[PDB]
């Protein structure tokens, strides 16, 4: 009754993932060069898209390059169309977090990799009010590779949602010593 | 046979306060003022000391009163070199937590107060690496006033001690776009 994709983005930890339209994945131009990538492609792939499949423990492994894959697959969907939409309507909702910066005053953030390349770093949250990027505070999300978010696509919503961009902060940190300002 | 000042430092919530000297809060000069920041000052004063007291619910008024009035001693003594070298114990043990800058690369940080006013702010912490401050990561914390830490107390601290002070990040946020340095 569920399907595969609707199963992942659901476990605990994947709440930054979005659900990658069936038909994304089935176009092959989308998935040039991720078979190099990704060990059992063919049936990682089959299970991806609830296919039926060929008793090993082996299976298992087959789970986890569907795991990488559907990582690899989101990467590139999310610079899209469709994925920036979905995307969206989970930053408006909160669902990546808010930054720690106090006079950032809880800016909603969006995911990022630091890497496209898989193994480099974990997923990382970017702020489009400071510009900077924060690891996220929950440690549910540490073993989420930034590689399945890349690097481009919080510049790329924000260039095709340039609304959404926030103003400078109103104010900043101002060390004080005894009531003096210092420094 | 716990004292009052050991049992409020354990509570949940209470992590980021050492334990004030008895020798310290005995001698008046220290609490210039505070008499009149807060109500029951004497009787809050004889329960932060584990002296006696005497509708006796009110009490509970007390309670309060005790846990605000440590509260304004606490960041006044924390500015001394006792206080200094206990929290800097803290430091040590990173009881405030770490900078969630990801070029920060896990910095520990101190606890911060934007207002020496009570009311006005609640605790933050300050990272000595990026020079700015951060809301806790944890609820926990979010109900502790920060004018029972100060505005002052981190700069005293690498003041007295400037051998704690971390060197500039080595590196900073490199925003790209399909491999692209953008700017
Ligand atoms: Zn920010
Ligand atoms: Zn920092």
């Amino acid at each position: 009754e569920v399907s595969w994709i609707s199963w992942f983005c659901g476990l605990r930890g994947n709440e930054f993932f979005c659900e990658v339209d069936e038909d994304y994945i089935q176009d092959k131009f989308n998935l040039t060069g991720l078979n190099e990538q990704v060990p059992h492609y063919r049936q990682a792939l089959d299970m991806i898209l609830d296919l039926e499949p060929d008793n090993p423990n082996q299976s298992d492994l087959i789970e986890q390059a569907a795991e990488m894959l559907y990582g690899l697959i989101h990467a590139r969907y999310i610079l899209t169309n469709r994925g920036i939409a979905q995307m969206l309507e989970k930053y408006q909702q909160g669902d990546f977090g808010y930054c720690p910066r106090v006079y950032c005053e809880n800016q909603p953030m969006l995911p990022i990799g630091l890497s496209d390349i898989p193994g480099e770093a974990m997923v990382k949250l970017y702020c489009p009010k400071c510009m900077d990027v924060y690891t996220p505070k929950s440690s549910r999300h540490h073993h989420t590779d930034g590689a399945y978010f890349g690097t481009g696509f919080p510049h790329m919503l924000f260039m095709v949602h340039p609304e959404y961009r926030p103003k400078r902060p109103a104010n900043q940190f101002v060390p004080r010593l005894y009531g003096f300002k210092i420094h």
